[PDB]
């Protein structure tokens, strides 16, 4: 039922600490949880590929960043695309930040669905060339000194770039760009607080909110989630964040940004921490979004087309 996928919070822990340490780029937190998300993809069955540049930014000067993507099905037609960063904020009076849900928790999720839902990815799943799994860990999300167009997203600007660029000759001319295959990005940030309210930012990927909407809901009839809170909201959002999909919206991808809005109480403050995570709505988001996830990849039959 709401049965079939259950929790696995051992792999859920391990994988979070694992992640949860601090790591601006250039960093060796970094450069630990780079190396830790590849062994992670590889050892769920993934594809791994690491998209990696030298950048100069503000403050640092040249950085080495990284993007690590996985994905199951590499030759499929069309890909569902699951993303969250990696790297962690520089603030000069908190070296010790982790970003516990921003977006340590965030990443942890990502790695933990594919584990729970590993008996479908390892053989089933594989069965089929319609619709592929891409897990795209972004790399240099956050400004390093202030945020703003050109001091962000670094790591989704140069991956948006790479996928969305052709090779020569009639045969790809006539091709989808790589971009074009991604049928929408879901993009997780700012998760791990007690209470998130996750609201629909784009109309043309409503239709997959209400889909959490209604799992949501079933879960919560059928006895399965801790607590009486709603997390995803028949409602559209405020005002739009700015965020890892801007460089992927750019280029027409859509989006479902899932993001909480207010954002945590302790969004860019030394408090990001695991001591004031919330582990029901942890473990309430895992149940909606791993049966979000199984649902989508299940129904797929023809190509999703939201652009
Ligand atoms: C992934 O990581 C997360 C984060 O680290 C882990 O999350 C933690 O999980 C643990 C264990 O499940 C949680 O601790 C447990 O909390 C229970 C609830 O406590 C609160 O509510 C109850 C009301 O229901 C209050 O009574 C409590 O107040 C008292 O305790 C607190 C905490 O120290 C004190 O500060 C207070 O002043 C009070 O004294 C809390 O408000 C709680 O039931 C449970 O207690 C067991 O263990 C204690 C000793 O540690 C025993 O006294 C007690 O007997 C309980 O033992 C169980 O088993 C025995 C049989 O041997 C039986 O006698 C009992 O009936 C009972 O079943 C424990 O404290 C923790 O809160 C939680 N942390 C966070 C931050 O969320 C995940 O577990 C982890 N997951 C995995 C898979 O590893
Ligand atoms: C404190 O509440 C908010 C603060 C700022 C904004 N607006 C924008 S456009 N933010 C960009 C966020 C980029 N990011 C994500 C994670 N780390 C950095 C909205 C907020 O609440 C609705
Ligand atoms: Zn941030």
């Amino acid at each position: 039922i709401g049965s079939q996928w259950r929790d696995d919070e051992v792999h859920f822990n391990r994988t979070l600490d694992s992640i949860l340490v601090p790591r601006v780029v250039g960093s060796r937190g970094h450069q630990q949880v780079r190396e830790y998300l590849v062994q992670s993809l590889n050892g769920l069955g993934f594809q791994t590929e690491v998209d990696e540049f030298k950048q100069r930014v503000p403050v640092f000067g040249e950085l080495t960043f990284a993007n690590v993507v996985g994905t199951i099905n590499p030759q499929a037609q069309n890909f569902l695309a699951l993303a969250a960063h990696y790297d962690s904020k520089y603030f000069p009076n908190d070296p010790g930040f982790v970003g516990a849900t921003d977006s340590a928790v965030p990443a942890a999720i990502l790695l933990n669905t594919a584990k729970t839902l590993g008996a479908y990815l390892q053989k089933e799943f594989r069965n089929r060339s319609d619709v592929g799994l891409m897990l795209i860990f972004f790399d240099g999300e956050e400004a390093f000194k202030e945020w703003t167009d050109a001091d962000s997203v670094y790591g989704s600007k140069h991956l948006a770039a790479k996928l969305a660029s052709k090779r020569s000759g009639s045969q790809a001319q006539l091709a989808p760009r790589n971009i074009d295959r991604i049928e929408v990005l879901v993009l997780l940030d700012l998760i791990g607080a007690r209470n998130p309210k996750f609201s629909s930012f784009y109309e043309n990927t409503d239709g997959l909110h209400s889909s959490l909407v209604q799992i949501e809901k079933s879960l919560r009839t059928a006895g399965q989630l801790e607590g009486n809170n709603n997390m995803f909201l028949s409602r559209v959002s405020g005002g739009l964040v700015d965020d890892d999909h801007r460089p992927f919206l750019d280029e027409n991808v859509p989006v479902l940004h899932l993001v909480a809005t207010p954002f945590p109480d302790v969004w860019h403050t030394p408090r990001d921490n695991a001591a004031n995570l919330h582990w029901p709505s942890i473990r309430n988001f895992n149940r909606v979004f791993r049966n979000f996830v199984y649902q989508y990849l299940k129904r797929h039959t023809s190509p999703v087309n939201l652009r």
